[PDB]
């Protein structure tokens, strides 16, 4: 049940970006923006690869078509 990609009807964008390092809010926005810029909305966002106390490098968001 290791679904690290598109599960049901939502699009899962589970990718680790060990390049950038921002707060949970930044990746949330970048993630939401990437989906909202298209025809989808972020429902289940996730941030991996911790970089700092509040910073990360990974993002795992599931956005459904709207």
């Amino acid at each position: 049940s290791d679904a690290l990609l598109v599960p049901d009807k939502c699009k899962f964008l589970h990718q680790e970006r060990m390049d950038v390092c921002e707060t949970h809010l930044h990746w949330h926005t970048v993630a939401k923006e990437t989906c909202s810029e298209k025809s989808t909305n972020l429902h289940d966002y996730g941030m991996l690869l911790p970089c700092g106390i509040d910073k990360f490098r990974g993002v795992e968001f599931v956005c459904c078509p709207l």
